[PDB]
């Protein structure tokens, strides 16, 4: 109290605040008390009871109001309701969530808590039958943030490391028959400065509560040590165990190996199947002592980093990764098994094979699924200080020696719960936690507890405690340079020579929020090219949307700020490849097809295709090689071709039968014809069926571009009206007001799109650091006006005629422009359209160039439109540096599904590559073809989209909104990381294109 | 049509768009065609009819849609619904207001206009009885933007510029009897380019249309010249009349001079009185032809530039100044003559000498009242082209040739229109019209024409076309250092030459918005000092606010886009010293005290005072000089004091009665009084009425220092609660929970307001250009919180205690904060509270050192105030920077009284300089003494008070929101111009504060 100003004679007086014990408590450095030693999560033979279901609950403002009422021993209730354990308190009405990105939610004074910080005070009552006697523990497999535990009125101890395992010996307080135990748990703690993940804020009992027997001569603890030595094919094997700190004799059971060992003993198992994501063999084993025995899966491999690579087996590996948080919309941290079993097999069935446990320890049955389902895992430790940043680090935890016994703690915790899992193959100390002595300390630890697999930490880029060199949102030229080993050096040469050494990985990538994620086939490129790159894994899985309600009961996920916050991060947390209930993205898609692990190149004449197997370990036997060639008509020829198998980083030619060239020959000059040659799973795997699409790849003969109709049609001059064929035009606009009978509201040049998340990020770099959507919000791209020049009607052919409509398009208080001329033409069936468009004036604003969205037309008609089809790529949507996974073919939607339901509403759903399209408007079909354009169809305004923050703001007015563009931008990822890469950017320029047009009946 | 893109074959076709024709005419540089030569208005006995009064009115969307159906015929008027003429249409419900300040709201390709247009068809029938035969003309005196006139059908001509008046002759074209006047009206035209003023846009026919018939043998046009040699107090008399374009004998008779002259011949008048803004002296006189007289006013008066300074019948003067638009908050730009006439009486009443017409000549009735009441008269032509500026000036009107004839014919109009007021001291050019030979063009048409007043225009800073330096918004400091004639040199020395020989005026500053301006004494100080500084006119007069109501029918002002604009500058168009409704700010109030024509300096001793006249031409003998002497319990002593009268420009020492000294001689030490001399007017003037004040002076014995209590009640401890004497705190927060029963719901400190206009403002310099608004926001100055670190009591006197409570205020992710301890004392009548503050880190954010709003403390009181008193300065609000006609005294208002009424609701109502407060809460009473502090009382918190947009926003909620001030910064001007100077800016600091509380019933 020396630093506060008030300065009184005397001695000193006695402290008159309340709750100064359970704040000092909060307050502590240390990794919480009286728990028994860190260990395996292992499952045993030993007598078990979950204390899940319905517990108790009351909730307290803070500490100094939190009462003090007995109430541990169950007896006085009154302010305790239902509350289900395990629960993140926040998700059943009590208190609210909070998200933040970086900042942290209170004032940054470490070790500090605020005044304002919920205190939940959890109950049971349950039942322990004699089998729990003489000794038993109580296991918490995650609390957040900190707790306190009594049974029957007596303090057990205290947790600290919200995502990790806490057990208390309750030999001599529990009792036979009933027991009540007791959990004050604070929202905010000393720990919170060190758990400053980019996610929602949410305290509770979040995970398993479990009453364990622990029977004399019993096996606490496990540690698996499984190699495979890929020269001989031989296992290396032994299994340590103990009890009570001290190894024990047990022995070792592996049957289908036809294995007794001692624990303890080292011993080379002749022939082996080695474990892999591709191929991840498991063997089954049983590790017994007199009293308990233990179950576990043994994955024989070895990782080994050699030559600047990251090698499983004797191999490098390629990483097809991502970022996998715990999240789910209605009951927050805590995902059911049956959710977690799915969304696995969904990364499969979408060819990841590598999850980054992004930033803590999963739930601990999580490592068995990976185990089985094959994925390559970063086991994270829960660790992150990002919000330290903002001060320059200054007093971060890290690097401050008061901290090093609870960090420490955090990682031993992380690594013995995890350490006999075949899929954890890299430990990271955390996340975002800057560089200092305590991430030194836990590497220290790790690497002697657990030398056989590498650490991984982003945060010191001089690499000095890590084994591999590893980097977030690296630009794909970056990228390039370290894949190549000529990155600038570092200053220390000792340093710069180790790390050059290393392999290199992209822990974060592709930033997934919103529309999104451009900019990925060009690291793939990368990562298959050049062996020191590892790969990478996308920021992020999941979007964290929370389930809400609107006035009327419409559901929709909310994001940060939707919950009351006072500090929050907006829908940055709804940032995945799936949405919270895991329903793809169109990002997902198109990762799908990035990261898909064989290459078909299929021959433009048809006869053949090349086949690259890009997988590390498997040949290509569980495939089934499909083709078909479909034509306007349908289905013209397909089956199956038979593919010798392929090695691993092998490649081979594939002849196709015959009939299919044969059809390529014969086709007449124009008519449309795609050939797609499939793989896909020959028998049903453990993550899909048979039939499940693994790759692809395709030939086009593409139609001919449009013919416009011969201008022998004249314009008939009415007073206010023109008619041209089929076309009516206002005289007063130069607009059509119908097509064929489809009425017209409104035809105009689009310059805009409503701002994606990534157009609403910043632009690093140069000297314009304005987001995008801000650049063209101050050039007025987003309020277009048209001034009419001129109508005239031009010498057609016999007596018919075209008609030429003179506009500019510009913004109020701008002095540049666009000259856009149409030209109509028509021979009473067909409509040619040619668009003219030419810069007036130098499109800069305040002083930086501006870009443009499109080049293109906004039709708005009268009535609503049923169901649109279009030739070109899909079904998803497509942008030049997306739409990977949108495949050449005829596709037909109804409106709504053209859309995509992103939270936050932005520019979605055109279909680049279009070359025909049709609107079924009622009775009438609108049909376009031209030149490769983009195609969006909607049932609102862009100002509706674009005003919109979440769904129920969109409202059809009755009209169709047809965007068909000549040009596009990409959407980056600029958001977080890289923006739209140069080749996709769209600069002003002056251009033409031409459509036609026709309404059937 | 070369520039448009399409290149067609064959030869060009017809035109088939509608309304080429209108718009044709719409887009011509020409300054309008048919109309008379431009001449004075004229009182004329030639007899009169005005056409003002209920009109039919149509409203078409643009040009191309307007019918063409033969309206002016006045034969189908079903489409027609009255209108009140004189109008501003939109005021009436037909479209909407629409506010920009430099953008212009439509594309800028002079001198094209959008196809948005709103055209109104105006019609009236009216009959003309055989006094107006055979010749007459009809007068516009103003039409914005574009008019075509007809009568009977056939078309009389158009009018541009649209507060300049045109005439049309109507012999043989008007009949005897019935008549149909016939005015189409563009909003937009190729005159909206030079027509953009910072005001709302507005059409309409919105001043008076008058038929005036033409006597044979008239007087057409009068060029009044009448100068005032001071050496020899004659006047130089010339008055020319011309008819139809030549010089006319007609007779000139001035009865009070007894003079007879013929027009055309300059004379010598023996003996004048000169005019000047302080003695406006007017001559009666009338000029006559056989046909036709013209009255006048002349006043005698001659304006010289000589030694860089610009003088008045031989003296430099001092432009105490105001730009005064035209605006009514329901009429538009319409302004009643009776809200002129009262209008010009508030300013004089506020010390106001001068007037310059922003941006337009005024109603052509303003300049008599102008002669009349005193003003020095800046007349401006209507010329602004500030929307060019964002585009490097490209394209600019005043320098492209197209645009002389238009530009010419402006400043014509202007200057024949009022060249016989003597009021008219200067000609101004325009505004905001960058630099171009248009503008030299229009200053030497100008000065060949009336070579008796000087040119001013601000746009082009080398002053090459003008005779006065004029600037706008120039900081104080370079102000001075022109003022000293020492501001660096023009490239080009013969420009340099001529300008350092001009004097120098501020056309606009101290930017009236909001709260402010701030920093007027600065300036006036600078004034008073330099022979060459003129002086300056306050940007602005009002407020353009417009009376709305909302959903329930309250009556409140809004601003730009609260009518819908696409485009807008929100409340900057709300930037006055009174509001709409001519209610004075309190900028207004502190204005005229900073401007006071005398200066009263009271003697410390209150034995007398020196009194200097200030004023140029007037001695002092049209006041009254009274003292007062004021003391708690009300007036101890007053009267009046004899005054020989002081000479302009001189000063005096004044002795007092000497029952005043030995009042103050005999006052105990510590009791407060205050003496005030103040100069009201001795007789009604055509002003004022006899009593007004003009001027004031005072000098205050202060109060002593509160004197905290002896601490001898001790600390009483409860479960939950404290006491000390009177005061009761939670011990869970520190706060007390009420003092002598009053309800406390919160305490705490304060940093931040709710940003006034200024804060909203950019701070231009240096390397943040944030405004200080979101430099607040960035670092959490909004958004603190507090933390307790603890409660302890020690040893008092005789057995009491006092109470410290130790606090630290942050803001979330922050780590700067202030420990903050309270340190609480009774005798159990009087409460001492010290309050120390000590920055924990640096307030430093984004890289930027944070300024505060203030040191002080809100108390939350759970009820309602209904009175508040206090003695420091009043009665209305006073900052650092302001307040200066805040007088010491005594003062009690009723809560809602506190408040200021700015249209969007802002921190204001603090009352700097305050010793003692007193709150009446119902039955209670509250005190609060300190040495200097700011006192605020709101019934609605601080974020209510910043969220809100307009007053309907505000609530109250049933509490008290007391605020007490250790420091405050100052206001400034930086929404335009000067932020805070540095002496009135609020660092982060260390302090130390008490105050003492007492509550009485
Ligand atoms: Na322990
Ligand atoms: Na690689
Ligand atoms: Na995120
Ligand atoms: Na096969
Ligand atoms: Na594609
Ligand atoms: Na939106
Ligand atoms: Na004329
Ligand atoms: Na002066
Ligand atoms: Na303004
Ligand atoms: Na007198
Ligand atoms: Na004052
Ligand atoms: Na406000």
């Amino acid at each position: 109290a020396d630093s506060s100003p008030h300065t009184a004679p005397g001695s000193a007086g006695r402290s008159l605040e309340l709750g100064a014990a359970d704040i000092q408590d909060l307050e502590s450095f240390e990794a919480g008390r009286g728990a028994l030693p860190a260990r395996a999560y292992l499952q045993s033979d030993a007598p078990r009871l979950s204390l899940n279901g319905e517990w108790q609950f009351r909730l307290s403002p803070g500490s100094r109001v939190a009462p003090d009422d007995g109430w541990q021993l169950g007896e006085a209730l009154n302010g305790f309701e239902s509350l289900p354990v395990p629960s993140s308190w926040p998700m059943h009405g009590h208190g609210a969530p909070a998200y933040t990105n970086v900042q942290f939610p209170f004032a940054v004074e470490p070790p500090h808590v605020p005044e304002a910080n919920p205190i939940g005070d959890h109950l049971v009552v349950f039942e322990a039958g004699p089998e729990f006697f003489p000794h038993a523990l109580l296991r918490f497999d995650g609390i957040e943030s900190a707790g306190t535990v009594w049974l029957n009125g007596v303090e057990l101890g205290t947790t600290r490391g919200s995502r990790l395992a806490h057990e208390f010996d309750v030999s001599g307080i529990l009792e036979q028959g009933e027991n009540t135990l007791a959990v004050r748990v604070a929202q905010f703690s000393a720990a919170s400065y060190v758990e400053d993940q980019d996610m929602w804020w949410l305290p509770g009992i979040f995970r398993d509560v479990t009453l364990q027997a622990r029977p004399a001569a019993g096996i606490d603890d496990v540690f698996v040590h499984a190699g495979y030595d890929h020269i001989t094919g031989e296992g290396i094997l032994k299994v340590e165990a103990s009890r009570g700190g001290q190894a024990i004799d047990a022995v070792v059971r592996v049957p289908e190996l036809a294995l007794e060992l001692a624990a303890g003993t080292e011993v080379r198992v002749p022939a082996v199947e080695p474990w892999s994501a591709e191929v991840p063999k498991l063997y089954e084993a049983a590790v017994s002592a007199a009293g308990e025995s233990v179950a576990l899966q043994i994955g024989f491999r070895s990782i080994a980093i050699e030559d600047a690579q990251f090698k499983v087996n004797g191999r490098r590996i390629l990483l097809r990764g991502v970022n996998r948080h715990e999240h789910h919309p209605r009951l927050g941290r805590v995902v059911p098994r049956d959710v977690v079993e799915a969304e696995l097999r969904l990364m499969k069935q979408h060819n990841i094979n590598a999850i980054r446990t992004s930033h803590y320890p999963p739930h601990p049955q999580f490592l068995a699924l990976a185990d089985q389902l094959g994925f390559y895992v970063v086991l994270e430790c829960d660790l992150e200080t990002h919000g330290f940043e903002s001060a320059g680090w200054a007093q971060n935890p890290s690097d401050d020696p008061q901290w090093e016994d609870a960090l420490v703690d955090r990682m031993r915790r992380t690594v013995e719960r995890d350490k006999n899992h075949a899929s954890v193959v890299m430990w990271s100390l955390g996340n975002q936690a800057g560089t200092g002595r305590n991430l030194a300390a836990m590497s220290r630890w790790t690497k002697d507890r657990d030398p056989s697999r590498p650490i991984h930490y982003e945060g010191d880029w001089s690499s000095e405690h890590v084994d591999v060199y590893s980097r977030m949102y690296a630009s794909q030229a970056e990228t390039a340079l370290i894949g190549q080993g000529i990155e600038p050096a570092l200053n220390d040469a000792a340093l710069d020579a180790r790390r050059r050494a290393m392999p290199f990985v992209l822990c974060e990538y592709v930033h997934a929020m919103g529309n999104g994620p451009g900019g990925m086939s060009e690291y793939q490129a990368l990562f298959e090219k050049y062996p020191r790159l590892m790969g990478g894994f996308v920021w992020e899985w999941l979007e964290h949307g929370i389930t809400v309600s609107t006035a009327d009961g419409v559901d929709h996920y909310g994001y940060g700020g939707d919950f009351g916050e006072e500090v929050h991060d907006g829908n940055f947390v709804t940032d995945g490849l799936v949405d919270a209930d895991r329903r793809p993205r169109p990002g997902l898609l198109d990762f799908k097809k990035v990261i898909e692990p064989l290459r078909i190149d299929v021959a433009r004449d048809w006869t053949g295709f090349t086949l690259r197997n890009g997988q590390d370990f498997a040949d290509t036997s569980a495939f089934s090689f499909r083709y078909e060639v479909e034509a306007d008509g349908g289905a013209l020829d397909g089956g199956t071709v038979d593919v010798a198998p392929v090695a691993p980083q092998s490649e081979t030619v594939v002849e196709l039968p015959g009939s299919v060239a044969a059809l390529a020959a014969g086709l007449s000059d124009g008519r449309p014809a795609v050939l797609t040659v499939r793989a896909v799973l020959g028998a049903d795997s453990a993550w899909a069926d048979a039939g499940h699409e693994v790759a692809w790849g395709q030939s086009v003969r593409e139609p001919g571009a449009p013919v416009p109709p011969a201008p022998v049609e004249p314009v008939q001059v009415q007073d206010s009206e023109l008619t041209l064929g089929p076309v009516v035009f206002s005289r007063a606009t130069g607009m059509p007001t119908s097509i064929g009978g489809v009425p017209v509201e409104k035809l105009g040049l689009t310059l805009w799109w409503a701002p994606t998340d990534n157009d609403l990020g910043r632009e690093w770099g140069g000297a314009d650091e304005r987001p995008l959507a801000t650049q063209w919000k101050d050039a007025g791209l987003n309020r277009l006006h048209t001034r009419l020049l001129g109508i005239s009607a031009n010498p057609g052919q016999d007596g018919g005629e075209t008609l030429t409509v003179r506009t500019r398009v510009s913004a109020a208080d701008k002095q540049y422009g666009v000259l856009v001329d149409y030209t109509w033409s028509t021979d009473g069936e067909t409509v040619g359209l040619r668009t003219q468009v030419r810069r007036d004036g130098t499109w800069v604003n305040r002083g930086f160039e501006v870009e443009w969205a499109r080049i293109g037309l906004e039709f708005v008609l009268g009535e609503e439109t049923e169901l649109v089809s279009w030739f070109g790529q899909g079904p998803h949507q497509s942008y030049p540096d997306t739409g990977q996974g949108a495949r050449a073919g005829w596709f037909s939607l109804p409106l709504a599904k053209m859309d995509v339901e992103y939270v936050r509403p932005q520019e979605c759903g055109a279909r680049s590559g279009s070359r025909s399209a049709a609107l079924q408007l009622g009775g009438r079909t609108l049909e376009i073809c031209g030149d490769p354009f983009a195609l969006t169809v909607r049932p609102y305004s862009q100002d509706v989209l674009d005003a919109a923050a979440h769904r129920p703001d969109l409202k059809a007015d009755g009209r169709t909104y047809l965007y068909v563009d000549h040009a596009l931008r990409g959407v980056g990822t600029a958001a977080c990381g890289p923006g739209v890469l140069e080749q996709y950017r769209l600069k002003p320029r002056d251009a033409d294109f031409i459509l036609t047009l026709k309404v059937r009946s």
